């Protein structure tokens, strides 16, 4: 019954005075603390040898507080790190099962970071590199003739700017896709008759400097990385003849030296826990042959646990992820593209796509979104999103209070009141990861109901296997369902392609938690080699393209949509290059995002009450610890402390056992424990935004088998699996200056001022144009980043326009800026948009349209600014609407009536005769009807009535000037639509005529009036009313 | 406040405008964001958010845990809610209160 | 000139109830209950001791 | 107050802050060359921030005639070229008032 379904499998995560040091030395943790911190385990090195060098009373103090935090840990933390927590399978049964084992198995691994150090070394071995095929970085970018790589990996070390030679371009074109280093040195030797080595030298700095990648450096494809640099050599090796001249002398001697670290890797993880510190140590100093590194190993830790639990459980997982999908923000995709679909929206519309990266591109498109790391963003972020207010909220918290419960209950009732709306099922996401707690006094009492499930701090996920992802190998159990599972994941739009993203992250620490498989059809490599292991899907063959609701990847040879996953838990915000990023969360569109439970405003609260849903803790009790900042770091005495903590503990009901939780640390501590009480003030002072939790299970008494100090990792997927979304599928493709067909000037009239601009100092720019032969002029009113201003264009002969008309012009603005008629002018670049009126042929239809409609405009103004014209400027506008769609004249015929905006089935036939309620019908929904109207129809009808002949107006002395101003440019509408028709074809898309029309109908009110989106919908309502009415008048 | 700015980048510390001459929207900045008569073109800045404060929180969850209709702030409270010390040059020369006794 | 500016509780504002706000015998802000439970009972047309 | 009639020619150049050293380097001289074969006396740069975002505004100063009908449709061809080279994205001619007074 829940639109979400769980997966059957899922992961585990779970943890295995001078006076503190000595006692924890007879403990193997001194392997843990060896691996995570050599410097600690120095000291305690000796401590147990016997108190040497007198060492520090604040060290002492210092060091055993570092200690305890490694103990607490090992004890009470869930999160995979070193040999302190790991994984394990578990799987939903009809029978609940805990066994707790005891033969803990280890997986060593190069540190990605430590690893690069070495294949750059190999990367300079010009013999070497043609054994391995190089290939172009995905990212490069052309600017005039230079080769622009931005931001480069510095691993194993700002942007790289290389002059694009010819030699250079071959060598990229040729590399498109991984080739042979040495047959494509040879050939750029040949083609450019060069030195075959002089040019194997250029791919080598060009390895050296990003803008090629040698299969060297691992794929981050799920393998391990040491192995697959040796698996590469090896191929090496073995194609040229004898393992001895492919490669130099001491390259031999580091693969050898990394060949051992590999063996002393498998070696240590025959080991058992406490029992390898003399393997460790031995791999460790192997790896400093190679090259000496602080952290040169990466440790995944897999637990002897076998966990069950029921279907009961699962299917309150199930309801409760629904939960949080309903109370989820009314929106679809990722707040950080929001603002750039709009952007997108307006510089291309809707039926164009942008190879992406060069949409990614400051210069070519729109550069990355706000906020985008790498390379930084130019685009301002907009206004910031307020901490949420609710009076429902507000009064759960208050109640809670009074009746000084931790916890509050929300039912149907409650979850009603939060929502920002109805979800829509068609917005359902394909995946997700929820990780949770789940709590019950014993297995058995479980299995019958009484149980919590607590969701766990932390991010969730929107990729069901994502969080699996870089423990492959370790839980063949539940790895081979992962990738069956992953193989069949579900999409929300039809047909589309599914692939994953590969990238290199930016940081050492991701780079190590990247090791993750890609299981859809096709892999996207972005700054690494391409995978052996899937099929690649060239970053360069994907574009951009927008609907009204979302922006979409498309595969531009084929026409079909792409939807990207992100198959890890690397962070694309912090850790992923642009395009990247941007694959990443292109593949979120279109889907409705669930969100952790949001407090809001409410959160600086200094008790928030844990919510329960069913069985399931939607969000954990929570104590904020501002009170205790002060009495912490106070230079006082250690009751002086336990003072205010047992002062604090009392006032707010906080109990003896709490989860201390930040961004970096989930902290059990127990406040009856001595050490534990100034473990919590040194953390305080350190991380002031602290808080306390209340420990899962604690609140029912429960904590008295270990649910609370193992999380859940279970993944969901959309239970009705259909797409929902058709494709959208117009995939396309696509320069003029102060050089000069045309003059565009910009003139900063404020908006106000603009109509006597219009009526007085236009005319005078127009006379002076056509004196200087300028053939086509317009006006229209537009706003930009610096306010709304007036853009008038002139065309004309190149010398005419620049040597003759520009500094006639320019003289009449500076005498107009200091009578304050304009605060300025500019000259900007004019860029025809003919698409949107029929295309290059019906060019010069269109310039004539918008010249006879700007001195219309003009003509119209002026008569409205006499004392006594009868007639407003709507009227004049509504009046010069229906005048343009009568003379626009009959549509192109139709195949089949078009689906319209407002629900009207638009269509020819229905208007026969009467092109003026034809088009002004394309306009509005009958709804959508201004109020003047509905309150007055019999007015309007009898105004505005061009299929009648304009009765009433030509009574008017007044309505005739109205009549006469708008002839020529009738004339000319009519040629347009005339020259459009004859050019039309019944396979044309029925959109492209409406488009145009419509664009007409706008232009007309921009001239006339607007800056403000609401009167053009008034006005075009008054006339779009006015003619409908009139022509079902007609026959009744 | 953004009109102060955008006055002193444009006029800079050493330079008296005409008002009237300032207010214009082709001569001068023209009337700041939100002015009525007539409507400023000028986009208001950022919105302020609604305060928040674990300060004002507390008073209001302690009022709540022991159910009283008023809570009694003091110094150490006012220490605690002042956004800074208040300079007496700083002072407005006056002011008008309403208040029930 | 600082301007003075009348009690501000912010964002707490959605808070069903606020106490008020007393500095010795003063009232800076009348204590305060919001109605929003009040506001579905009300225009339902029913009796009079319904609500 | 001066304007499009022509003591000064001041451009416009739509080349975003990552891009402007290179541009800096390798175009912005070419404009200047271009400049001194028409006579221009003077020229300068400065690095701007409109509403529009970061762009450079590069200026000359010259005889209207050689400004206008000489250096200008020269330097037009120039930043159209580049522009589909894709070193910047745009260019206007903005007025140029001096503050000497600073």
């Amino acid at each position: 019954d829940s639109p979400f379904r769980a997966w059957d499998v899922f992961m585990v995560r779970t943890p295995v005075h001078l006076s503190l040091l000595r006692a924890a030395c007879e403990d193997g943790l001194m392997e843990a603390v060896e691996l995570a911190s050599p410097s600690l385990a120095g000291l305690l090195a000796r401590v147990a040898r016997g108190d040497t060098g007198g060492l520090k009373d604040k060290r002492l103090r210092r060091a055993a507080l570092a200690l305890l935090r490694y103990d607490i840990r090992m004890r009470t933390r869930p999160t995979p790190f070193g040999l302190f927590a790991g994984v394990s399978g578990g799987r939903f049964d009809t029978s609940a099962k805990w066994l707790a084992g005891t033969g803990h198995r280890t997986r060593t691994r190069a540190d990605m970071e430590w690893l690069l150090s070495a294949v750059h070394r190999l990367e300079r071995d010009r013999v070497l590199l043609a054994g391995v095929t190089v290939q172009a970085h995905q990212t490069l970018t052309v600017r005039g003739d230079r080769i622009v790589l931005d931001c480069p990996s510095a691993l194993g070390k700002s942007t790289v700017s290389a002059r694009r030679s010819p030699v250079v371009a071959e060598i990229l074109g040729a590399a498109r896709r991984p080739v042979l280093a040495g047959r494509l040195a040879q050939s750029v030797a040949q083609r450019f008759e060069l030195p075959a080595d002089r040019v194997t030298g250029l791919l080598a700095d060009m390895a050296a400097q990003e803008l090629l990648i040698t299969a060297l450096r691992p794929p981050l494809d799920g393998d391990d990385p040491l192995q697959h640099v040796l698996d590469v050599v090896a191929a090496a090796e073995a194609r040229a003849g004898s393992p001895a001249e492919a490669m130099s002398s001491e390259s031999a001697a580091l693969v050898a030296a990394l060949r051992e670290v590999d063996a002393r890797c498998h070696a240590y993880d025959r080991t058992a826990v406490g029992q390898g510190r003399r393997e460790l140590a031995e791999l460790i100093q192997s790896t400093r042959r190679v090259h000496p590194h602080d952290t040169p190993l990466h440790v995944d830790l897999r637990i002897d646990l076998e966990v069950r639990l029921p279907e009961v459980v699962r299917t309150e997982i199930e309801r409760a992820a629904e939960a949080l999908w309903r109370l989820s923000p009314p929106r679809r995709g990722m707040r950080a593209l929001r603002r750039y679909h709009e952007a997108f929206l307006e510089r291309y519309g809707a039926d164009r796509a942008v190879p992406l990266l060069e949409l990614l591109d400051d210069t070519r498109g729109l550069g990355p979104p706000a906020g985008y790391k790498w390379p930084p963003s130019e685009t301002p972020a907009g206004p910031q999103e307020e901490p949420r207010r609710s009076a429902a909220l507000a009064r759960l918290v208050a109640k809670a209070a009074r009746r000084g419960e931790r916890e509050i209950v929300i039912d149907e009732e409650t979850i009603a009141e939060l929502a920002y709306d109805e979800a829509a099922p068609a917005d359902l996401p394909n995946s997700l990861e929820l990780g949770v707690h789940v709590v019950a006094p014993s297995l058995d009492e479980l299995s019958a109901g009484t149980f919590r499930v607590v969701l766990a701090p932390g991010p969730g996920s929107h990729h069901a296997g994502a969080t699996l992802g870089r423990f492959t190998g370790l839980l063949p159990d539940v790895d081979a369902e992962s990738a069956a599972r992953q193989a069949g994941r579900p999409l929300h739009i039809q047909d589309a392609v599914a692939a994953d993203v590969a990238f290199i992250p930016r940081s050492g620490r991701a780079a190590n938690l990247a090791h993750t498989p890609s299981y859809s059809g096709r892999r996207i490599s972005v700054g690494l080699p391409d995978s052996g292991r899937a099929q690649e899907i060239p970053l360069d063959e994907l574009g951009v393209g927008a609907n009204l609701e979302r922006l979409c990847l498309v595969h531009l040879p084929t026409g079909r949509e792409v939807v990207p996953a992100l198959p890890n838990m690397v962070s694309a915000f912090a850790q992923a290059p642009n395009p990247a990023r941007l694959l990443f969360e292109l593949g979120l569109e279109g889907q409705r995002l669930w969100e952790p439970w949001d407090w809001g405003a409410l959160s600086e609260m200094p008790f928030l009450p844990g919510v329960r849903y069913g069985r399931t803790l939607l969000a954990a009790p929570l104590w904020r610890m501002d009170q205790l900042r002060g009495p912490a770091d106070d230079s006082g005495p250690a009751a002086d402390w336990d003072a205010a903590l047992d002062r604090w503990r009392a006032e707010w009901n906080v109990p003896r056992r709490v989860l201390a939780v930040s961004m970096d640390q989930r902290l059990l501590l127990d406040l009856d424990d001595a050490w534990h009480r100034v473990l919590l003030r040194d953390e305080l002072r350190r991380t002031p935004e602290l808080i306390a939790q209340q420990v899962a299970g604690d609140e029912e008494g429960w904590l008295d088998f270990p649910g609370h100090l193992a999380e859940i990792v279970v993944p969901l997927e959309r239970r009705d699996r259909h797409a929902a979304r058709p494709p959208h599928i117009r995939a396309t493709v696509s320069p003029t200056g102060a050089g000069g067909p045309w003059l565009y000037l910009r003139l900063r009239v404020p908006r106000r001022n603009q109509d006597d601009f219009l009526r007085d100092q236009v005319p005078v720019l127009v006379r002076a144009g056509i004196e200087h032969g300028a053939d086509r002029w317009f006006f229209i009113r537009y706003s930009d980043t610096a306010g709304q201003h007036l853009r008038v264009r002139f065309r004309g002969e190149r010398e005419k326009l620049w040597a003759g008309l520009l500094p006639e012009i320019g003289a009449r603005l500076v005498e107009w800026q200091r009578q304050g008629l304009l605060a300025g002018h500019e000259l900007g670049q004019y860029d025809p948009e003919y698409e949107r009126y029929g295309g290059d042929a019906l060019a010069e239809f269109t310039e004539t349209a918008f010249q006879h409609d700007s001195a219309a405009a003009i003509s119209l103004l002026r008569l409205t600014r006499r004392a006594g014209f009868r007639y407003t400027l709507d009227e004049v506008t509504a009046i010069s609407a229906a005048a343009l769609a009568d003379a626009f004249g009959p549509p192109a015929p139709v195949v089949e009536p078009v689906p319209l905006v407002g629900g009207l089935q638009w269509a020819p036939d229905l208007f026969d005769g009467d092109p003026a309620a034809a088009w002004m019908s394309s306009t509005g929904g009958r709804r959508e009807l201004p109020p003047d109207y509905r309150r007055d129809p019999a007015r309007w009808q009898k105004l505005i009535d061009p299929t009648g002949g304009w009765p009433l107006l030509r009574a008017d002395e007044d309505g005739c000037q109205v009549l006469a101003a708008l002839e020529s440019r009738d004339e000319a509408v009519r040629r347009f639509g005339t020259a459009y028709r004859e050019a039309f074809r019944p396979t044309d898309s029925p959109s492209t005529q409406l488009r145009l029309v419509g664009s007409l109908l706008h232009m007309t009110c921009n001239r006339l009036i607007g800056g403000s989106a609401e009167r053009e919908r008034s006005v075009l309502g008054l006339a779009r009313g006015a003619v409908q009415d009139n022509l079902n008048r007609r026959r009744h």
